């Protein structure tokens, strides 16, 4: 249970902000040593990251020599996470540098390799970086893609562990698959209102949605996400965050920008009536199915953009292969999990994380794209 | 003059010390070293310890000696530029094209053969990284030895070749600028060599005198120049194995052919070097005055037979060996060509106790030089064969 | 365990990158090793290396890990420590009963076997200076090898032949005694090779080994050797050892006849072919000729007063095996499969262990014997 992890810190002004991730990675059990560049001690001192890790820090290859500590780390590591990697680190990670002990143990892993890029815009978008993540994503590392005044903040602590987790759970999770995938996912319980005060809501996290979305970006699609009430969950690096209210601003907004979009993916939990008298200090409307009204637009000829539509369904095998035929989706997903496409095909998703089977739903999703 | 001017680099690799014997033998064959090591370098071996094997001075920068102008002086001047061991990272500078010490400003600075001697732990030298970057300085020309593998759980592709291995190929590009093209990739070779022992008794036996150079040579140079080469090894004169080979080593003339009947299944080429027994002991006994023989089978026929009975499909050349002394009863040409024709060998090496004969109808008379030169314009010859058929 | 420990002290000599092959070697046969370098030595091999081969931490002076006992607890719990290269100033030092490092702190503390192996420039291993302390050393108890052959004395020896000696000295302390100065030895080893034409020979599959570790033994204890060798399984000189390389059995024995007279101790360990072939054929079936007993032609003239010096004849090869001494003439004889019968009857069982152990063994025998006679 207990992952063998390098959180390795090159020299970049986010650096304090890898404290957090080594904490916490610390926390969920994991056994963490941090490999620092020599900038990186520019920023946080080896004292902090000895007292969050537990195991000492060493910047080069020439000590504990005797130990064997520039192939052992590598060697023995069950995940490496780099963050922020710099532009100069993803170079040097490139070229295979070996010249200390962070770029040593990356030419040693034969583990899973996560960079978080973070640096300014202008340094993400130069075209030396841009072939740099190229080459690193086909090498079967992953990249990242940072935050947004433009791209390449490094994304939150918790982004960075929750991928941390979702590859040593499943190595092969995020492959650079979904490039030039354009997505719009929904997500979180609406709120309808029955008062400028009070309203009814239900309960869920919003945390599978999200999920979905956080997946579809860190494989490539450039993801927009349209989210209702979540349990306080911050927005994905790299998504177009449109929050909506009612399950009505929902549909204006998944019609908005909807037939820009080349997928979509209903996880919100749509209520399904909706009140009719609002007092300004029991009258209810069912309301619209709007899934089932893409599906329509689908047909009347306005989507020849569109190429994928998923369900979520609340719980039996047989009994939902009716659903999916039903309501006209390409494929739908339940969790008493199983997913079921329009091909016939059929699979139990494993017990795991909602980023896990985020991971599941995701891969589904692109199997479909390459059947047509 | 034949004292060569050699350039040797050494960057920050365990294996330092084992570049040590290589100047020492490098000197000790008359040649002129300058080691250039790496800052790193410095913390594995002592300059001390490389200004006394060479004779020289040991410098790690280019602003010294900034008068003698060193920076180009050094890669100006230089018939070979050696580096072992090669290290991960400084194959990755030579490779950008950094010039920011005094080792990889000569290395941009030469216009010499190049032979870089890579040692790492595996998991670096199977990084993609890495591979792409040996590939790099491959197609640009420099040479970039293939490493020994020297185990149990921890072996594996990786280790410095044998500094004998890395000064007798300095010695062959000192000789032959051309002599390591990256060229017998993706070909299988299985290749004999040395001499035989046919027991009369579990103690005494019958032997001749084949020292193994010239198979040993043919599988290094196969080895070196991309070749999966598998060595089937009798008595030699105490041969090292070659880096990056395959060893099986048999007694008999019988264990022999049992052992390349064994292996020629997978081969492409195969190279029989071996000076096998033409006759064995009739009677082996199981302790200790005319002692009766019986003909050994000839395992080179063997194979061209199998071949030709379709049972080494993807056997493409055979190259046999001959021994000549003289020519009275036609040319050496005309009974070499009789002899490649009757044994059915797609490749006939003569040698003089030189002379390359192919079943395409070319011959080449070998100018003399060192079995390991002479193994060059061998593999040459089943290259070029290869591309014919 | 078989895992013994082992200081392995590196001094400021050129043949310290040497050394690195030593540690690699008693590491790969399983022991443990730790590094004591002088600071000197750090000039010629950095700490990082012999960490890499040894493992183990690389100190050089007494004052670090004070806390776990280093200054003593790395003498007192070694089996064996052996110095390459030990230069003039370190066997200076050792022999003042300096403990300034770690390396002289270690040695004043060891109570095992102490193996010095010294190299330097010739005219520092004559200096009178130098040939005293080595005596001081071997007066004491340490062994000091002969090193290797400008031309001179004073090559390290080679790398394998040091692992070799250590271990001996892990098997038996008492093994390398410098008793046999002034001695003149000669040994032959190996097989022999009899030629049917020039590239075809009739040969056996002696090693050499027992032949070179009883040369070696010798040398190494006091003794100017000789040694007559044959084919061997690719063997390197031993260190302070004329070498006369040999083929055919008659070319040995034209060589034992050559250099026998100013000899004092002849090992006759070659395995010896007793059959030549008919003819050469200088190009059926094949009728041979016999050979002559070296051994035998060899106590004959000893027997005949031919060989004054020859002190002692030793022979290879005990239900019948006394009787075979008897018959030989030989002074002693080695039987193999050990056995070691002597010319007063005395015999001795040598347990079985390694070539160079039964190698000191043999010459404990001859060294009884040449002091039975003086
Ligand atoms: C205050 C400050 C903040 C920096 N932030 C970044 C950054 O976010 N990303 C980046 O690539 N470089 C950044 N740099 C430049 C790096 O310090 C520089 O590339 C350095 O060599 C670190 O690379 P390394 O840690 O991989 O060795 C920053 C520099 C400074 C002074
Ligand atoms: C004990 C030890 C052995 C090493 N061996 C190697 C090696 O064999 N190959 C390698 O590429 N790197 C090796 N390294 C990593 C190098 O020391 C490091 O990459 C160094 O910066 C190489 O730089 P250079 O180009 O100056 O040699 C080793 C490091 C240590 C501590
Ligand atoms: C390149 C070089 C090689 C040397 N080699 C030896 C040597 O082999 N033997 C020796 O006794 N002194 C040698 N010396 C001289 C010194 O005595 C030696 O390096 C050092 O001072 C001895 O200190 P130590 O006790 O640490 O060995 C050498 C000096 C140099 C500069
Ligand atoms: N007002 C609503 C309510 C539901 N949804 C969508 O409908 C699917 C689930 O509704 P349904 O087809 O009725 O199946 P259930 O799982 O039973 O519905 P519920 O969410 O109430 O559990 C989800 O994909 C959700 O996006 C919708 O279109 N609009
Ligand atoms: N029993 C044997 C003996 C020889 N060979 C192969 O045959 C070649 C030489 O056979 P041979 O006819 O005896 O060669 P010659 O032309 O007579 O020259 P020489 O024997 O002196 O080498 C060598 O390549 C050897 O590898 C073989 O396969 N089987
Ligand atoms: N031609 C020979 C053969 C034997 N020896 C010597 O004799 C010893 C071996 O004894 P040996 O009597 O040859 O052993 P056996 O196998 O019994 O041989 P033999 O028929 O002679 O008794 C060795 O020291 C060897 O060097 C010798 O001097 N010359």
């Amino acid at each position: 249970a207990r992952k063998r992890i390098v959180v390795g810190v090159a020299g970049g002004i986010a650096a304090y902000k890898a404290c957090t991730v080594v904490r916490q990675l610390t926390e969920a059990g994991h056994s963490v040593r941090v490999v620092p560049t020599e900038s990186a001690l520019r920023f946080v001192g080896a004292a902090t990251f000895e007292a969050l890790s537990g195991n000492p820090v060493h910047t080069g290859v020439f000590t504990d020599v005797h130990e064997v500590q520039h192939v052992r780390i590598g060697q023995q590591a069950d995940l490496v996470v780099i963050a922020p990697a710099t532009a100069d680190l993803l170079a040097r990670a490139v070229a295979g540098r070996a010249d200390d002990l962070l770029t040593a143990t990356l030419l040693t892993a034969r583990c899973p390799v996560l960079f978080a890029p973070a640096m300014h815009t202008e340094m993400w978008l130069h075209p030396a970086t841009v072939d740099n993540v190229a080459t690193l994503r086909r090498r079967g590392a992953v990249v990242l893609e940072p935050a947004s005044s433009g791209p390449g903040r490094l994304p939150e602590a918790e982004e960075i562990t929750t991928l941390a987790q979702l590859l040593l759970e499943r190595a092969d999770a995020l492959p650079y698959d979904m490039a030039g995938v354009k997505a719009l996912v929904t997500a979180g319980g609406t709120r309808e209102p029955l008062d400028p005060v009070r309203f009814i809501g239900n309960r869920s996290s919003g945390k599978q949605g999200y999920a979905v979305a956080r997946v579809l970006a860190q494989r490539g699609a450039d993801v927009t996400l349209i989210a209702g009430n979540t349990a306080g969950l911050i927005d994905p690096a790299g998504v177009e965050m449109v929050h909506i209210g009612s399950a009505t601003q929902l549909r204006d907004a998944v019609s908005k920008h909807a037939p820009d979009a080349n997928v979509l993916v209903m996880a919100a939990a749509v209520a399904d009536f909706r009140p009719a008298h609002v007092a300004a200090a029991i009258d209810l409307v069912r309301n619209d199915d709007v899934l089932a009204g893409a599906v329509r637009a689908r047909a009347d000829g306005q989507l020849p953009n569109m190429r994928a539509i998923v369900g979520f369904a609340a719980e039996v095998l047989f009994h939902a292969r009716a659903k999916l035929e039903r309501k006209g989706c390409d494929l739908l997903v339940v969790n008493a999990g199983w997913l079921l496409s329009a091909d016939g095909t059929e699979s139990a998703l494993e017990h795991g994380s909602k980023t896990l089977m985020a991971t599941r739903i995701v891969d589904s999703i692109a199997a479909f794209l390459k059947s047509q």
